[PDB]
């Protein structure tokens, strides 16, 4: 098997007048992610993971904002079409695992929907993907709440069939 | 071999007043971290990484305040039972890999400490335990002191047999 | 296959009177990165979980400011260095991905040759190396672009020979 690992990063600002979603997930809450379409921190975060479990580069390099066939693209199409590339360059997805680090709201009645949206986006059985959530103790912008932070890990094989 | 990655994360505020257990390791200090019981900021990071590899949640998820069988539980009870119940889903541990992150004090004579204690409570040799520490190079909170930051990284294998 | 993984952090201040170095790469810029010799951040996390796959501790402890060896050793040097520890303790280099977190100055077209520098060092072919750059969406000192964060990770196998 040979195993190849990689790792993702995202944040956001939280700023009022826009919606929270997460994992796919729109959390009711008094403000939401700043970035183009929804703003999806953890979604961009496994994109990252994925694509540099492959050695694909990352998701800037992937998709530009001139890019025609991803014009009006969320960030669930990113992450099904992050897949698809990584499936086409002879890779299968082990598992993926996350968190989600915000100071607010309460994500846990919210992860299993996190969830079923990353398994289905990336062909996998809900077994092999997890979301966590932490606060950061109040400490910086993540504390103020001023943001909100996405880590990821995904392991993939190259097939090697 | 179905082999499977998780990643953890922890912080906790430094504050006057308690002791700094880090690890299991107790490290003399004027502060120490501040949350329930021992606030063993890596022991806990390293539990979400086992839950997280296990897509079995995380350690909130597991370890709530109304369970009987835990109250009185410090870090190293929450990370036997976290790898019982890792052994218990059908995995076996290859390696966990950390780092504290810590402005100050020097972590490095209690590193060994710390592994032993890990290994002991995972039941693996020292040799697939390492723990790393690095400071902050005097920025944000954690280079100010307020804080200390653990991640960790762990890989198993769902037997699988 | 007896796989391991590691994970590694590092981050600098970002200071007039220095050149910015990353990944072994001189990227001209009004500002550059503070410490020991290059501060290369990105080589530096590197080397850090490669010494964690292997549980051979971290690269404060392996590489001595008092060591005859490598006084005068810049980054590359020291990752070089860490590559052969890791094959004479009996292991092989799956893969390497990261992320390098700054604000500015545009990365993405000297990720390249980051990558030629890293694949040489290690002796890996490029396949088997990715780096990836993000802002921090002008959130805290790096937002502020009073740093640079780098993370790394590795996945090695035991020979097992
Ligand atoms: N310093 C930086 C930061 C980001 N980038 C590129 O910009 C893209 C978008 O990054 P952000 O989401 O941080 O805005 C990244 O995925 C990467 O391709 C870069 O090339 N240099
Ligand atoms: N809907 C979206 C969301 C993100 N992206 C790209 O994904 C990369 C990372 O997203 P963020 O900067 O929003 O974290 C950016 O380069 C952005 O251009 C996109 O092209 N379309
Ligand atoms: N935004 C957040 C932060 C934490 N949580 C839950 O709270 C539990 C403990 O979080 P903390 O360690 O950050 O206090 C987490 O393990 C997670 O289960 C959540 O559901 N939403
Ligand atoms: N002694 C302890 C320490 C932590 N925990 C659980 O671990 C979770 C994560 O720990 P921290 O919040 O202290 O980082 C907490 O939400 C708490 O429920 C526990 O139940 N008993
Ligand atoms: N709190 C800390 C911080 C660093 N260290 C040691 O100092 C070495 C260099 O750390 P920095 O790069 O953060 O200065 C680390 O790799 C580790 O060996 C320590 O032992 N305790
Ligand atoms: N040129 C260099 C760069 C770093 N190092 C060692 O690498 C470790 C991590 O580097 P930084 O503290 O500069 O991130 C430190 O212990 C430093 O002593 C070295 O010995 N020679
Ligand atoms: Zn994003
Ligand atoms: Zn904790
Ligand atoms: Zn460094």
């Amino acid at each position: 098997m040979d195993v190849r690992i990689g790792q993702g990063y995202d944040v956001h600002q939280l700023v009022e007048g826009r919606p929270l979603i997460i994992g796919g997930v729109t959390i009711p809450y008094e403000r939401g992610l700043l970035g183009h379409s929804d703003a999806d921190v953890l979604l961009h975060a496994i994109t990252d993971a994925l694509f540099g479990a492959a050695a694909l580069g990352d998701i800037g390099r992937h998709f530009s904002d001139t890019d025609a066939a991803f014009k009006g693209a969320d960030s669930r199409v990113l992450l099904r079409a992050c897949a698809e590339r990584v499936k086409a360059a002879g890779f299968t997805i082990q598992n993926v695992d996350s968190t989600v680090i915000a100071q607010a709201p309460k994500l846990a009645p919210h992860i299993d929907g996190m969830r079923a949206n990353i398994a289905a986006d990336l062909g996998l059985p809900l077994e092999r993907v997890n979301v966590k959530a932490k606060t950061n103790e109040k400490l910086g912008y993540l504390g103020r709440g001023e943001g909100i932070e996405a880590q990821a890990a995904a392991l993939l094989v190259k097939q090697g069939g």
